[PDB]
């Protein structure tokens, strides 16, 4: 197959591409030598397919209708490598999670019910289910509304997304080391999975403020170079295996807030750093400020109650997580906006 | 305002962007400019909400027609959609992006196939030039596949073919708009030469470079870029292009002895970022500067003796090669090039 039928779509910061399964080989090893195709991998310019050169443009949405009990679609996220040819399927994306609802009520895959329809999202690469609410007035998808998010011009219609038992999904607990803090190449550490495997540590510790724009962190090579070997040392102990091809953990490098949030952040996920932050990845970070003695919880400023707005500041503004904790201080539930846009639809094609 | 409009994403040579029938977009200037901002996701440095790749390169418009003109088969009004400005202009020339322009037109009907390789003469509303394509036709239906590469991009692709003839003048009056093959501005010797593509051509050592820096050394260059844009900002009047404020011409060109067996080495500004490879006029124009004595180009080139030359313009990932005629008395009468395309994806494009 030369070609497949393809939504191009914004979701949330990121931007890629939706395909109904279908669609796409079902032998995997062909479907991710098409998925580089498609994207103009590997290439640094990806001038020769539809990627726009930057991994946070350079990503796939497989939805298909579910038959799980319950769920609506099934969504697996694959990351195009910009400059290698490796597709991987080890975490989840938040991010374009929002256009998944969209796409499915456009594609016909989930009915619209009413001015709003809920969408129960199982997402496969780490077998959690999510929940989005996607405008539908009179029926029908809309991306227009009055919602905004930093990292995106304009305002567009709101996509309220709910995570739940999203603790360990992929390293098998929230804490896969057992500690809440971890010494290494001499540095405190948090390894933390509540939803996306991240390495939480201080900015200061790796010697940045945490407050640098994205262009300055990916010309610092011997900041990149002391966070990869951080990466590189607690795979294993992560439970991820060998990582030095894969996409995960997330590094996560920390400083007090600035313009009132709870933390801000700097991510690097895992070589380019992220020109805002991840949904999933800011739900780690949120619960790892959490955490008493994380250093997380040393830089950070946390509300009281059992329902938590923690604003996680980035390069170009912050992103708000609403943590509720139960009893014993878990966190139970995290909620965060986002919003997308359909781009272009129609038909991509490959050599 | 508009929300749709059908549209083929390309690759044209080493740049990408949408490729529109003109009576697909709105009539209204200012209507049109905003519809392209917006599908391209303008302005906004990552441009993500739109079909833009953060990249100037990446974010260009072809707007294509059935001509009434005789001989001719298609008009091309190119479009660039400024990154991180509200500014869609019209001022020059792009050979890249006319690459995609002859096999969008044989896939949309505005020219028949004829044979298995079909010449496609393209009118370049912008200049009032014309260039003269072939494109595969196998068959009658064109092909993207083949044996031909072009450096900048991976890979192998159909042959494109391209020739260009009365280049001389067309943005700026003549070959060089100030009478002189030398002017000095901000005390630096530059030739002001338009073959297809206005330029300011200087030599990188002036500048403080060597000339054989990789793109991103170069877009991380303030000093570099501020000394450039003050040149630019010098010459437009001297260029006959008016204000060239919010423009995107004249073309920054800085020159080096070629290091790979080519005539020259470039680096290119566009204006304000370093190109990733180089313009396709903006070489014929660097090329025809390689060939004016006194000219710094002509200082740092190594220059094929005959008629016929083939000079090859190497720059940050190899080389495109022009093949330049010159008549007798040494000036270029035509200029040939080997470009490739491909459809990327085709649909309707959206905006709010
Ligand atoms: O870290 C990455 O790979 C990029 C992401 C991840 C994301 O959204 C999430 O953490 O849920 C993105 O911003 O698209
Ligand atoms: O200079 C630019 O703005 C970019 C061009 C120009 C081009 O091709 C030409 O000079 O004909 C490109 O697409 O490479
Ligand atoms: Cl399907
Ligand atoms: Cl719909
Ligand atoms: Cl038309």
């Amino acid at each position: 197959m030369d070609s497949a039928p393809c939504m191009w779509m914004r979701g949330g910061t990121s931007k890629g591409g939706y395909f109904l399964r279908a669609d796409l080989p079902a032998d995997t090893a062909a479907r991710d030598a098409f998925l580089l195709a498609v994207m103009g991998s590997p290439d640094p310019r990806q001038i020769d397919g539809m990627g726009g050169a930057d991994p946070l443009t350079s990503m796939v949405a497989v939805v298909s209708k579910s038959e799980r009990p319950g769920i609506d679609v099934d969504y697996l996220f694959l990351q195009v490598f910009v400059d290698q040819a490796i597709v991987t399927d080890a975490q989840n994306c938040g991010n374009i999670l929002a256009g998944v609802g969209p796409f499915a009520i456009e594609r016909g895959l989930v009915a619209a019910s009413g001015d709003e329809t809920r969408v129960a999202i199982f997402m496969e690469n780490t077998g959690q289910v999510a929940v989005a609410t996607v405008r539908t007035p009179g029926g029908s998808v809309t991306y227009a509304g009055d919602a905004a998010i930093d990292g995106v011009p304009g305002t567009h219609a709101p996509i309220p997304t709910e995570f739940r038992d999203t603790a360990g999904s992929s390293c098998g607990a929230l804490l896969p080391s057992g500690n809440a803090v971890d010494v290494v190449n001499g540095l405190p550490v948090t390894l933390i999975d509540n939803g996306m495997p991240c390495v939480v540590m201080k900015a200061a510790d790796v010697g940045i403020t945490g407050y640098e724009d994205r262009d300055s962190l990916d010309a610092n090579a011997e900041l990149k170079a002391k966070i990869e070997a951080i990466r590189l040392a607690v795979g294993e102990l992560m439970n991820l295996g060998d990582v030095t091809e894969k996409s995960v953990p997330k590094m996560m490098l920390v400083a007090p807030p600035r313009d009132g949030g709870a933390v801000c952040v700097r991510s690097f996920i895992p070589h380019r750093a992220h020109a805002t932050i991840g949904v999933l990845g800011a739900v780690s970070v949120a619960t790892a400020c959490l955490i008493p003695g994380s250093p997380a919880a040393e830089v950070a400023v946390v509300p009281e109650g059992a329902r938590k707005t923690l604003s996680i500041e980035h390069p170009t503004g912050e992103m708000s997580c609403v943590l509720e904790v139960d009893d014993a201080g878990n966190v139970v539930s995290a909620a965060l906006l986002r919003t997308a846009r359909k781009l272009m639809d129609g038909v991509v094609f490959v050599l």
